[PDB]
């Protein structure tokens, strides 16, 4: 005999989840249940959002497939924003939602009534009802084979109180269903690869940028090698920073191509799994030149040109296309140009505009927050993982996190849902417990999730939480006072509350940092205790941003 | 001329909402620059969940229209349990949500490219978007009257940012709820529905939410006095009935009788079968008694038992009806004071035996709490319940207390929901006081509202019932399946007291079940959002958890 | 300036689509309006539904995208039943569909008030409303990119009336988007082409079996050489039947695999954007063996493994694939194995079934189904388009079509939605004027596109539909006889009109015939016509076919 959440949890255990997120009820117990005696690790937290976007980080750390357990209604409900932020950010989510019992539906019982599915459905790739038990394991390998590849996205399944709590004979318990882990991936032609080496060879200022994509299958060596063999520089957007950081020919975000003089601007653009979008600037081509030749190689046809003009596009997977090109490159008869004159216009580029934001800096009473990211950035430990949250908290990140020796950095998506982060920083922390995570976030964002302090404690998940404390709504603030003036600012302010107090009250370190000079040791020792810390930073509202005036704008300097 | 913001504050303004909740967001930002210059008040949340919640509570208190501002995207998102809670709980909240620029659909921007209407038509009344600056006030009045209309709802509508900072020329008035005809009892039906009422050995009223929206009960109370009939109600119609002589509380109340005192007629004032009334079961209103029912939906008559008599109609306006042709009943109405008496001894009775079963040990026991609670509570005073062992201990003594309104869980039954509502409950009216009882998992989805009162000076009194569990999960896995299989629920960590502390609110805790009742008297008097830590004791089960679970609540 | 109808006909131009289908209204009329100037050509219909279905039949037949134009309403909603054929069938077809004016919305007008991108969603790739005439160019351009890669699919495109008939610059009527036209496909990559060709040499016996992804693509032709290569048999399900038909190593449809015995079965089995389901008898493996070593490539990894297991998987083009793998198959080192003696018995199973079938008829008053469709095989011209509908007429055809030299052949898929047929011949038809286009149908799905007789007489269109006229709704009657016994029949005879009679009323020409002689004679002289015939054969209603067994649950035979 085997019940449904058996079912679940045999599964999980094949696609090799070792964790999974939720908050307990009795729709869905039949897993928890399960969980229990086969001694798989349910982590669960304050509001259901957070168990999704905990799947997320999880999921986006551990380059891996991340599992939130929902229970019916309001169980459900609280993880939409999540599944809606993994569906922009292509980020490979299984959500189980339970649902109220098939056999009483329609009788206004507790829990139920509510169409999750139809809810669900605009924001994942597959959403569906599982309604009759011994179909669980087959639709659930469907559910992951779906959204493990590209372009990745979320997955609903929502399995109904009576089918989970219903049983199956062992036979049928025990049989293999295709999880596709192991299934070839959408890789480039022959005749492809020497196309796109033809052009990289002939530009006289090529340029590789990747994205989120790229990581998702781990094409982050083969681009580096890649880049390394023919010498290219090498850029990317935040999710696949980690995935290029490593590698010498690596100049980090691709926000660092503006400014570029006329004739300096790239000629040849070669995109590994990165959309036109809010990270390329859109198809304005302050990033990404409109008159360049852009090579696009991305898993869905509908991103191939979508802002912007392309000389070529490749609907394949940008992971196996690094490495069919890096091994062309290799054995390439033509040989390799020496692009050390443009690999050093573009290393004073970047590095230029690191040392201007910080000479630009005005400094008041309170830390500058480009000292403070700075700050963060130059103490983060090699292979850490970080987590951005708030708005003018990432966006000055941006300015220094490409200097941090990160594993990966987690920054916002399409979504832009300020949040996200401290949920986000407990999965990514589930994902190894002994690698050190950092989230920095804003005083706004961070009070979505306090609660989360208490789940880190009682989880044993040491995750530095950097409230960097402008005591506002910051980015917001920014908005209504420099586009419409200061008498226009309102219900933007918030000046009240202790952070590192209400964190304390719920059992983590906690510790606040009024001088630049007490942080980076501050967040030496708080990465050294191993407990879940907040430390509460007291910087500046006034600096601007460079990046905030091209969300407005572009025009940053 | 005027900007769609300013559309969005005039309509508001007709509509006579005086206070909006939301998070400000650059997409949304044209309606709180309208509401500056206008003088209109935004409520800021730490959540927009909680700005969804608070619209809720503002309806429910207020007995008047709810609004929340979300902005696009995740704004709207996090709001989505909000519109599914007032969805099943029939309340009704307009949810106004930006959207993407319509110029730059489809270009992969800033919380963009999610089909918000898709995603709140599942749990909305109405779901649209609104493509032309100038349908603004016509589209917005058609939200508003499907949304203040029975029964009550959600109404979500979608407006592109250009569609909000559009402009149009001054040059009207739109239709709204108010002042529409509703549909009350012929005088045929009054008669027959009257006819039988007299004829009956032991006749009841059971008053549901619907009676509440529109104002039903002063008529109901009187028609239950007239007839000599005792008054019921699930929790979102307590209010309504609370003051009659002849009401006897929550429904609940109705079980145990034997079988030759069983109740012989119910008439259903906008109560839908449900998990209010034990669903078919019988237990409550019993499958033999001749059942009225009185529903805006048809599709709620004779759900789940069969009724003699069912009309969709507006139950207030049955009430008023009936309780005119009462009142000149020229056959008179027989003396129920025998059926009375039966059923005062049958509540008050379940009260006192409850109260002496308890078991103590050295934490406060849950009934303990909820009899301090009930008794020190002011007279029209609003109280709001979370959590589940603790609301479903808290409605063996609420019908007891002088409230004005008890905003307890609907069907959705989603933890958390509290904080929210009774934020929004206390904007109604900040002059009248406003607690919450709560558990401690549920309190700790909104901590940082603690923050937004304080900025808001609104002064909610947070009773946190600490029993150191997601309680009622605990006590089903202990109950059904035994002690060693209890996982996942347990939370003895942090302290509540001291997270209010830190968000600049009043702060106390009460380990003694003598200082509970004085303690709650200070924080109503301070003025002051305040937090009352309670630790009680996890194990009592409370009598409605059987239901929950298993009929049988003894 | 341009109107909204010009934009979307310069895009269609672009995308090279010479015809599109609709029904006139005022509300699409902007794009009548701007065809008529552009010289661009819209077959109209008597039905938005066979509007539908003849784009449908043009983009299948055509080996290109189809393109149907919906008036608001009604217009729209008589196409549904064509979005979802061509959704279950993976056909590329853009549905453009009118729709009540932005202004006047939410007024109670005309042919408003429906939510069409709601309606097509759950049968679309994309459903998507255009707010703003500027967004066109833009939109159109991708959904055309998603309709046309796969998995292709049906995309419906939604703009108001208002919207139509707004004006926009020349400049931006001039500006290029990408029609991914020249986009590259996702393709075997070296390290995978060598893992198969290595199985598929140390096979005993292999077979090839192709699917509708494979002819969406070019891959018939790498496909064919691929089979030739190395002696692998070829099959197919309809949809590639004319992929495969011109090789030598073509064995036809792949429901001829049935009956080999036990040591007999194929040991391999490669799959080319084949699915698990109606076609392969779903995962029972009486078709495809369960034990069998199976690859299959398809765009969509929810196809991997869904109803049986498989050796190895492969998310690509399945077009490409064989491109790639049979470039290597031409140079393999070791050589090809001598495939001579499984060729021989698989061509004796075969050709044995079609003999054995044809020997066990048992003939009545009326012409025999077997040797009805016997003669259209036999007469059909080579390069022909075959159109298959009726329930018990498809699936006796399925007998013969391997033999028929067609093109292609468009048959049911998996909606199974009896009356597809006429509007389906009449845009294969409008594909290739001069070539013939043949179909076969059954007497009540005949009965649901009658007045398109007069579509076909007024375009020119001159296709020959045969209809095989059992006097009854065939296999539902079947259903009920063979199941619940003969006096269970109930609601399916149709012993009423002629079909001949209603084509020739509307202008067609018109014949009957009782006699099997006769029949072979009246299609060649049809077809020489060059004009719309309707040939009303009566057949007997008697015999069972042998595929209906399985569609029931049993064996063929
Ligand atoms: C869920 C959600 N609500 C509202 C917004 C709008 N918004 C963008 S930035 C911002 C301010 C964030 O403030 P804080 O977290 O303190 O970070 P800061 O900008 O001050 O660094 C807001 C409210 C959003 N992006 N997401
Ligand atoms: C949104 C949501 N998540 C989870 C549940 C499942 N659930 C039912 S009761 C309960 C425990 C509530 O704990 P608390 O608020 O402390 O109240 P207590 O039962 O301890 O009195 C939970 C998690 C739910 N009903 N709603
Ligand atoms: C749209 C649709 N309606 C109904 C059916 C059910 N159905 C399957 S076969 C069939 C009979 C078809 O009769 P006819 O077209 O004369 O072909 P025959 O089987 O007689 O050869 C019917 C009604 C269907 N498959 N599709
Ligand atoms: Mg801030
Ligand atoms: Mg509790
Ligand atoms: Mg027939």
């Amino acid at each position: 005999t085997a019940t449904g959440g058996e079912l679940v949890i045999r599964t999980l255990e094949r696609a090799s989840v070792d964790v999974a997120f939720g908050i307990n009820g009795i729709h869905i117990d039949s897993i928890y249940q399960a969980a229990l005696d086969r001694s798989f690790r349910i982590v669960d937290t304050r509001n259901e959002m957070n168990a999704g976007h905990a799947a997320e980080g999880y999921a986006r750390a551990g380059h891996r497939l991340g599992v939130a357990l929902l229970t019916a209604g309001g169980g459900f409900t609280n993880a939409v924003t999540s599944i809606a932020n993994a569906h922009l950010d292509r980020t490979p989510v299984l959500y189980i939602a339970a649902s109220g019992p098939l056999g009483v539906d329609e009788t206004n019982t507790l829990q139920a009534g509510i169409d999750q599915v139809a809810i669900a459905t605009p924001i994942t790739k597959w959403a569906h009802r599982v309604t009759r038990v011994e179909l669980l394991p087959r639709l659930i390998a469907q559910a992951i084979r779906i959204a493990t590849h590209g372009p990745r996205g979320p997955v609903l399944l929502d399995i109904p109180w009576d089918v989970l709590t219903a049983t199956v004979d062992d036979a049928l318990a025990d049989g293999v269903e295709e999880l596709g882990a192991h299934a070839l991936t959408a890789a480039l032609g022959a005749d492809a690869v020497e196309r796109i080496l033809d052009g990289l060879a002939g530009a006289e200022r090529p340029v590789f940028i990747a994205g989120s994509e790229l990581t998702r299958g781990d094409g982050g060596a083969a681009l580096r090698r890649l880049a390394e063999i023919t010498g290219t520089p090498l850029f990317s957007d935040t999710e696949a920073l980690g995935a290029i950081r490593e590698s010498p020919l690596s100049f980090g975000l691709l926000q660092g191509l503006f400014g570029l003089d006329e004739a300096e601007r790239p000629d040849r653009v070669v995109l590994f799994g990165l959309r036109f979008g809010l990270a390329t600037a859109h198809g304005s081509g302050i990033l990404i030149p409109r008159d360049a030749a852009v090579v696009q190689i991305d898993s869905d046809a509908r991103e191939l040109g979508r802002l912007q003009p392309i000389e070529l596009g490749a609907v394949g997977d940008p992971a196996a296309a690094a490495e069919e090109l890096a091994r062309a490159a290799l054995t390439w008869a033509a040989g390799w140009p020496d692009r050390s004159r443009w690999q050093e216009r573009l290393r004073e580029l970047v590095d230029g505009r690191f040392e201007s934001v910080t000479a630009q800096a005005v400094r008041d009473d309170r830390i500058h927050p480009m000292d403070a990211v700075t700050a963060i950035a130059e103490t983060v430990p090699a292979g850490s993982v970080v987590v951005a949250d708030g708005a003018l908290t990432y966006l000055w990140l941006s300015e220094t996190i490409s200097r941090a020796p990160v594993a990966d950095y987690l920054c916002h998506g399409y979504l832009s849902s300020m949040g996200v982060g401290v949920g986000t920083a407990l999965g990514a922390q589930a994902a190894d417990v002994t690698r050190p995570v950092v989230l920095v976030t804003g005083d706004g964002a961070v009070g979505y999730s306090l609660g989360e302090f208490d789940s880190m404690v009682r989880a044993g998940l040491p995750v530095v939480v950097v409230v960097l404390n402008n005591r506002a709504w910051g980015a917001t603030l920014h908005a209504q006072e420099l586009i419409l003036g200061p008498d226009r600012v309102v219900n933007n302010r918030l000046e009240n509350g202790s952070y590192s107090g209400v964190a304390r009250a719920l059992g983590a370190d906690s510790i606040d940092v009024s001088d630049i000079a007490d942080l980076a040791p501050t967040l030496r020792e708080a990465l050294a205790s191993g407990r879940p810390t907040c430390i509460e930073v007291h910087v500046s509202l006034a600096p601007v941003p460079p990046e905030l005036n091209v969300l407005l704008g572009g025009k940053p300097f």
